Order: structure tokens, then sequence, then C-alpha cells
């Protein structure tokens, strides 16, 4: 179970996307994180385990 500090990866990127924890606070636990993945795209990379 993906602990609570990687979900909390997207409020790094929270403050990138639309700079209110707020807006990202409406947001579920299993999208959060999604921003970490999504995030992970735009480093363009791709190679993980």
């Amino acid at each position: 179970h993906m602990t609570p500090q990687d979900h909390e990866k997207a409020a790094l990127i929270m403050q990138v996307l639309q700079l209110t924890a707020d807006q990202i606070a409406m947001l579920p636990p299993e999208q959060r994180q999604s921003i970490l993945i999504l995030k992970e795209q735009i480093q363009k990379s791709t190679g993980a385990p």
C-alpha cells in the first residue's frame, strides 16, 4: 500500500500545478499521486522497475 508520503508527492507538483493544495485537496488519493505519474512523463525517461 503505497505509503501516504508517496501520495503526497503530488503536493510537490501541486504548487507548480495550480498553486493551491485546496484544489488538489479536492482530488482523491488514487489520483493525487497520479500527478507524480504524469510528472514523470514530463521528465521523459521511462525506466522504472
